[PDB]
């Protein structure tokens, strides 16, 4: 196993160069912590061996930015467009189809930058650290790849230079819709003014006023200085061996560079001596919305440096303690006040910089309750300092961490490497932060040893600290008008200070970077894999259906899930009216806090943090795959517990079928607020999702009833129904779901657990069983425009294919991925100056189009037509075919935790009879067949068209008659 052997390093042992200094075992984690440095360039590696296929490598950069021009975001962006050994266009993006990993993605925060990947197939691991190691260390920083990438002027058309040069690039309209983001202006703002001394004062990510101030030579000093190994950290995660890694890196990219000292350091933030207030002004609130109340107050406090890991694990508990749930003090004493609608933005512990800053406030109130709220706040802390914490919450949160702690995902290595990240960017021993059972034993022994603990540490860090500050946001209805307003007149400046010549040099290389893009150029020099690569058979897993008492099935799986327990169960809803249906969203949201029995929604909801580890219900509809317009509805009770809680969380169960309460009705109005509220904001970060779900509402049964439950319509509704004053209507709906939902008339539930708790848990599940009641589609066009006050946009349209076990259904997955790979990514992203675009094949058979923060629209609809006459011409070569198998066969097998396999037999039914199937008929896609089927379903009057765009106001949009505007 790769924990045995890993735990047989002798200290001082040289490796390929590199130097053993500290190896510990993490049995709660399973995993074994080796600690590495380079007799030579003193890059530190981590590696963090695991008995886990889905092995992750990370390589971190310390980037301490001094000014809001942007460049460690923009030499990280662009670093992915050409190297020495792989010279050509776009390595990244073209990696994206020449390998098996399941994530290959890079991050960039406030001090730091880190590139990780995870793969599962050795080769293709090597492959692509060789990528990285070559495409960072050694970039060739082409001037063009800057203007593509970074910002550049050019024409309207770089052909014609008859049309005014405006800006264009990604990371521009990057930073755009990231600030689009109320909450990231909030949180940029917050941590500005709190960390004002040093590089924490300035936005990191680049400001849309403050990047034309960044020049190429800065760039190239910026990288000299900062991508040197000796600020290189390296972090290794998974079962391959460790020689493979050590030696690829160091006789690959260490060997040709020397010691350095990266004075880079992030100094301490000087401590204030009195308390500072300021004001922020923001974007409006979307639609109708009650100017009067939408300020934001935080009280934001300064707490010591994560350098020693201890204090900093207390006071994460400590701000969990006070802010979450309906037993915490700040929920009683701002939550329910009747001011608010939510917490505000970073509430809660936030240690992502050098300092940890809590910060707690509410936000939807008015102005003149600012004083209000803060007086609220100091007054509640005293009341902490005098009472301190019930047991039993402490108790609730340990379990959950304890909990969190067990739970086995997927994804490990990257929750690990963005989870040690922040406190090793600072030379901190990263190996302690990774025990949490350690200090959990620590901070039980001290919390018992000394009642006054948790009062005292309140005392010490939110009564005698002078750190404070009270930042207060206010919306205007023009502050992305005055944006583009200062952004126009620098234009203007930047513009009349350019001589002719300088003008034609500008010309000719704009013209340069389109010869640069549209050239069909090579790419044979990246390594590659095969499709004789891609394994042809995957292993079956064991499922036994078992009615039980008397006539629900009830699936079983054995699973080395650590000795948790994994319920699920789906219920149905065809004997619903149809009324309903909207609020069942709604119904799902409160169901499990209002009121279980014998309880309230304080006990109830501490009953359920104490017993299990959550506890949630959502719809979903899963369609079938032998038939267009055949969907199963339903709403499907997740939960989740430990093993020796199973009983316990069933009985709640029980109680949540049996008797719900629903006559609760202040926490009601609370929970409508909030999370109408939650759903308000998210429109932005997600206008693609919504988009493409309002163009295929009109095109199948099941995205009709999808875009009902999670279209834009709900979000409409949940406004709607958070701005009333009287909730009487809306809370004599739920006793009617619930009598048509909790039964067992409709309903198959589910289990995943160990072997050894097997038995138990039937029992368990049997005796829940008992314990509750046994009482012509014609695809049609429509275009739908969302007015959305966004710097850009977002584009959806659907194409209405065949589904899953039709035969065209396998090649148009080929098709779908093979357009996004070669066309769409060209002539959005690197083009368009889109962040993202491109075509995906539903699991229902909806060819969707799409496009991520796009400054322009029509062009995309005009590129969108642009990308089936591409296909349907047949201008890829074979090896493209090979590249999007390569690219499907990465997605399809991406790896699934013992939580949930297996879950897509439960919900969608595909048993392994039918995935085998579905997985030889994409090893049978030739050339020949994907002429057939392009040609068949996205030509034009082949099927229907459903278009939906988000963003702002359009002249050309708003004209055509053909077009609905919302």
């Amino acid at each position: 196993a790769a924990c045995e052997r890993a735990l047989q390093y002798k200290l001082g042992d040289k490796i390929h160069g590199f130097t053993v200094n500290q190896v510990t075992s993490v049995p709660e984690l399973f995993l074994t912590a080796v600690k590495l440095t380079h007799d030579d360039t003193g890059a530190r590696y981590l590696h963090l061996a695991r008995e886990d296929t889905n092995n992750l490598f990370s390589v971190q950069f310390r980037t301490t930015p001094m000014d809001s021009t942007g460049v460690p975001h923009i030499l990280e962006h662009t670093v992915l467009c050409g190297s020495q050994k792989y010279p050509c266009r776009d390595p990244f993006f073209k990696m994206l189809n020449r390998s098996l990993s399941t994530f290959m993605n890079a991050f960039t925060a406030s001090d730091y930058t880190l590139y990780p990947f995870s793969t599962q197939n050795p080769k293709d691991f090597q492959n692509l650290l060789s990528v990285y190691l070559d495409a960072t260390f050694f970039p060739c920083l082409r001037e063009l790849d800057f203007w593509q990438e970074g910002w550049r002027l050019e024409h309207e058309n770089p052909s014609d230079p008859q049309t005014p040069l405006v800006f264009k690039g990604v990371v521009f309209n990057e930073m755009k819709g990231a600030f689009t983001d109320n909450e990231r202006i909030f949180s940029q703002h917050l941590q500005n003014r709190l960390l004002p001394d040093h590089t924490y004062s300035v936005v990191s990510g680049g400001d849309p006023l403050c990047i034309p101030e960044l020049t190429w030579e800065q760039l190239k000093q910026f990288h000299a200085t900062h991508y040197h190994p000796s600020n290189a950290r390296f972090f290794t995660y998974g079962n391959f061996p460790l020689e493979q890694h050590l030696k690829q890196i160091h006789e690959e990219a260490l060997s040709k560079f020397q010691k350095i000292e990266p004075s880079t350091v992030v100094p301490a933030q000087t401590p204030w001596d009195k308390p500072r207030e300021f004001q922020i002004t923001c974007g409006p609130d979307s639609f109708a919305t009650d100017p009067s109340k939408q300020t934001t107050v935080s009280v934001s406090f300064l707490l010591p440096d994560i350098t020693d890991t201890f204090e900093a694990f207390t006071l994460s508990l400590l701000s969990s303690l006070l802010t979450s749930g309906p037993n915490s003090p700040f929920y009683k004493a701002l939550i329910e006040s009747g001011l608010g609608t939510d917490f505000s933005p970073d509430v809660g512990y936030n240690g992502y910089t050098r300092e940890a800053y809590f910060s707690v406030g509410l936000q939807g109130i008015v102005e003149k309750d600012i004083e209000t709220v803060r007086s609220l706040i100091d007054r509640t802390i005293d009341e902490v300092v005098e009472k301190g914490f019930e047991d039993d919450r402490i108790e609730a949160l340990l379990h959950k961490i304890e909990i969190q702690m067990k739970h086995q995902s997927t994804s490990f290595g990257l929750m690990l490497t963005s989870y040690i990240a922040s406190c090793w960017n600072h030379d901190g021993d990263p190996v302690e932060l990774l025990k949490l059972g350690n200090q959990l034993a620590k901070f039980r022994q001290c919390l018992q040893e000394n009642p006054k603990f948790l009062q005292e540490k309140v005392k010490q860090y939110f009564k005698n600290n002078q750190h404070k500050l009270t930042l207060s946001m206010r919306p205007d209805d023009k502050y992305h008008e005055k944006q583009a307003q200062v952004e126009a007149t620098k234009l203007k400046q930047k513009v009349e200070a350019l001589s002719p010549g300088d003008r034609q040099q500008i010309y000719e290389k704009g013209l340069e970077l389109r010869s640069q893009q549209s050239k069909p150029q090579d790419a044979s020099c990246l390594p590659a894999l095969k499709v004789s690569d891609i394994e042809p058979t995957i292993p079956v897993t064991e499922l036994d259906v078992v009615l039980t008492a008397g006539d629900i099935p009830v699936q079983y799986c054995a699973q080395p899930t650590n000795g948790m327990v994994y319920f699920r169960a789906f219920s149905s809803l065809n004997t619903l009216p149809e009324e309903l249906r909207p609020y069942v969203p709604l119904f799902c949201s409160v169901l499990t806090k209002l009121g279980c029995g014998l309880l309230d929604y304080r006990e109830q909801a501490q009953q359920i943090e104490l017993k299990t580890g959550g506890m949630s219900a959502s719809p979903h509809v899963l369609p079938d795959d032998s038939h267009m317009d055949t969907y199963e509805q339903g709403v499907l009770f997740s939960s989740l517990c430990l093993d020796r809680n199973l009983p316990d969380m069933m009985q709640l169960w029980s109680e949540i079928f049996n008797n719900p309460c629903f006559e609760e009705e202040e926490h009601f109005k609370v929970l409508v607020k909030m999370t109408a509220q939650e759903l308000a904001n998210g429109i932005p970060d997600s206008g693609h999702l919504y988009a493409s779900i309002r163009a295929g509402r009109t095109l199948t049964p099941a995205g009709d009833l999808q875009e009902t439950f999670s279209g834009m319509d709900q979000v409409r509704l949940m406004k709607r129904i958070a701005e009333m004053t009287d909730i009487k209507p809306i809370l004599r709906k739920l006793p009617r779901i619930k009598k048509h939902l909790l039964n067992g008339d409709n309903m198959r539930c589910s289990v995943n657990a160990t072997p050894q708790q097997m038995p138990q848990t039937e029992k368990a599940v049997e005796d829940f069983l008992r314990s509750i009641g046994r009482s012509t589609f014609k695809p049609w066009q429509m275009k739908t425009h969302f007015l959305m006050p966004f710097p850009v946009n977002y584009v959806g349209e659907c194409i209405r294919t065949v589904p899953y076990t039709d035969p065209d259904h396998a090649s148009l997955k080929i098709l779908a991925r093979l357009m996004t790979a070669k066309f769409l990514h060209t002539e959005i992203r690197e083009k368009g100056g889109a962040y993202g675009g491109g075509a995906k094949l539903s699991h229902n058979g909806i060819f969707t189009l799409y496009s991520y923060r796009d400054p322009n629209t029509i062009e995309t609809l005009q590129s969108f037509g642009k990308a089936v006459d591409w296909a349907k011409s047949g201008k890829f070569t074979q090896q493209d075919i090979d590249e999007a198998k390569l690219s499907v066969f990465s997605t399809v097998d991406a790896p699934v935790a013992p939580s949930d396999k297996g879950m897509d037999h439960f919900l969608y039914g595909l048993s392994d009879e039918m995935k085998q199937a579905h997985r030889e008929q994409l090893f049978a896609v030739s050339h020949d067949k994907l002429l057939a089927v392009s040609d068949r379903y996205l030509g034009t009057g082949k099927s229907t068209h459903g278009l939906a765009i988000l963003g702002p106001e359009n002249p050309k949009i708003a004209k055509d008659p053909s077009w609905i505007i919302r």
